């Protein structure tokens, strides 16, 4: 089976093709994990993933979406994931963490207390940065604070401390979050970036956010550890051929300043856009993205049918498949999936307590 | 569903009729159990479960089956389960522990590693106990020590010192460990017990050894948490009518003594035996015996295909249903069985950061 051959990426093997992409707990208190995650992220690992990526985690107290998220701010943040980067580690998986900031999106309520941004008078909220002050619309009404050039060499910084601290928690793989709207989509996106600086207009401009954090990254980062971004690659919005030429040609651009692999996704800069949701329906854009960059990829959307994942695989659209959902409903997936595809002692997907009793 | 109503035994209310046996990981050093079982446990809790009842935890050293047993045997072994204990409850399942005395099956390898006695000058290994010294045969050929009645009266207070920790260890539910050829079991059965003193020969001499357990237990455990016991009606042996007689008598002797709950099951004594395997086998004789002994049962194998559970409720055989295996292979079995019995609100039988993104 093409889902369970191993995958090596700089001096990291994974022991499958499976990934578990990061996946917001909403569990956190001032960004500090608990046993929530500890067991949550644990109980992952030994379910047989060959990689676990740690939910999206705030670089700055005001890059969290939500009370809940998880951050990386401070030393003390990071000495909290020593313990859950070891549990990982023990389980077999590969431990790695995508750091985040969610620029117009943060301050807002976890998915299931509203969705929504956070009331002005409610105690819990906070004023959002962003490259524009315009707001995302819809249940995101507040309009961001436009930053200026010290903010943006802030927030630079702040991804460079998060990197260095997730470095020295152990984690052997980062995911820079520069998807699904948050600050780093939004200064790449003409819809959401106005500035009329060095960081706005051109293709240069709007890249320049995402490139001078990842080469300010790559500094502090271990070379033979994979540096890895997400990146939405089109928003749905009439404008994806010229998107996608340009999200293409910036992703060569991350190549060339030493990207590893790319999680290809869709932007969700704005509200008013028609994703054709679908199982699998990144496929054929993350091929795109792997062929004309020449860049490893993963995607996500629909890959808990394990058919589906391997036909991806097979066809070379991904190099990893990113399976989501499905982990949340059952942390064994990867056992599911080894079956499902008559892979020879699937039971031993799972550690011996488990796999023992479960051989045939 | 029937599987989904609570149950309410003593204080206790469980929040479905869903119950995780106790499950041998094997994981444990010196009787200390560590982050194995604290993420093994935690992860089963989150996982819907009404009731989960920890692994066979030996009173006493040699009362382990192997040397990966868990053991409760001082007070820093019992303190080891507080935060354990603190995570179950704070995932909204009751937890339970099943206190066990391997008899003349101890002293031997993980199941994975032999599953036979350990050999004589092996570091490792130890004498073990037993009424009389008889071995079990096949792969556990240890000859057994016959027990004095001074060893009879130490491993009683065993019971009594493990109960007690179990209680201050913050348990809500506690399973004497009578079943399955273990010390319990082996006095019970005149396979195993060849005694001529107060502790063999006639019935009562034969019950002897578990109702004094049961009693002297019940003196140190709260009358306000279930008090319960594991036990083997029959042996398949050639002698089922005349041992389940017997057995349902001990059950009723049992339910005088203040036994709330019955964990009905095989005896596993000897091993020239033919045990009809099948789906829900066990259901015809745990309700022949909930009904004879006027006692609220479980009983276990094959009950993870959600409509056989729910049929074995409604049909009255059982008041819960034990699934074991199921749950290793998915921690998140309830939410299946939830899924498959068309449950309102299924994946609501999650905590919130599964259950939000799993509706619908
Ligand atoms: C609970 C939940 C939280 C998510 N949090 C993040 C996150 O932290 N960062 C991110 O890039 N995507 C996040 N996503 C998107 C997932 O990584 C994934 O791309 C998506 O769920 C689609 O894959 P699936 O169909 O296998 O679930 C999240 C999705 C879910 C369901
Ligand atoms: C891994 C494993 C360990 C077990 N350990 C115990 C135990 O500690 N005590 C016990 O009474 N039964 C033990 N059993 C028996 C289970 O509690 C249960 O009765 C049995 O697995 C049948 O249910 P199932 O078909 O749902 O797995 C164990 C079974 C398994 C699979
Ligand atoms: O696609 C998604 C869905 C949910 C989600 C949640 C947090 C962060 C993200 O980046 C997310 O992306
Ligand atoms: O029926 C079983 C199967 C496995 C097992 C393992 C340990 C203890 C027991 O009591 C057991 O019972």
């Amino acid at each position: 089976s093409a889902l369970f051959e191993p995958y090596t990426l700089k001096d990291v093997t994974l022991r499958n093709r499976i990934a578990i992409p990061p996946m917001c707990q909403y569990m956190a208190e001032d960004g500090m994990i608990n046993d929530w995650h500890h067991v949550h992220l644990a109980g992952l690992a030994r379910g047989g993933a060959g990689l676990l990526v740690v939910e999206a985690t705030a670089v700055a107290p005001e890059g969290r979406i939500t009370p809940g998220c998880a951050g990386i701010w401070s030393d003390a943040h990071a000495q909290a994931f020593v313990p859950v980067v070891q549990a990982i580690k023990a389980a077999g998986s590969v431990p790695g963490i995508q750091i985040a900031h969610a620029g117009r999106k943060a301050s807002a309520n976890r998915p299931w207390e509203g969705d929504d941004h956070i009331a002005a008078d409610d105690t819990r909220g906070w004023e959002t940065i962003a490259p524009s002050a315009i707001a995302f619309g819809a249940h995101l009404p507040k309009v961001p604070r436009e930053m200026t050039l010290d903010d943006i060499a802030r927030v630079k910084q702040d991804f460079v401390d998060a990197a260095r601290r997730a470095r020295d928690a152990g984690f052997e793989w980062i995911e820079l979050h520069f998807a699904h709207g948050f600050l780093g989509q939004s200064f790449f996106s003409e819809h959401s970036n106005k500035r009329t600086d060095a960081y706005g207009g051109s293709f240069d401009n709007r890249s320049r956010f995402l490139l001078e954090t990842l080469a300010a990254v790559r500094e502090v980062w271990p070379e033979n550890l994979p540096l890895t971004a997400r990146f939405g690659v089109l928003e749905y919005d009439g404008r994806d051929e010229q998107t996608l030429e340009e999200s293409i040609e910036l992703a060569r651009r991350f190549k060339a300043g030493g990207l590893d692999l790319l999680s290809v996704s869709v932007g969700f800069t704005i509200p008013d856009t028609n994703i054709p949701w679908g199982p699998a329906f990144m496929g054929p854009i993350a091929e795109r993205v792997r062929r004309e960059a020449k860049l490893p990829v993963t995607s996500a959307w629909g890959f808990g049918t394990p058919q589906l994942a391997e036909a991806a695989l097979q066809a070379n659209q991904l190099d990893l498949v990113s399976v989501g959902r499905a982990h949340l409903a059952d942390p064994h997936w990867a056992y599911f999936a080894a079956k499902e595809l008559g892979v020879e002692k699937a039971s031993w997907t799972l550690p011996a307590p488990y796999a023992h009793w479960l051989e045939r």
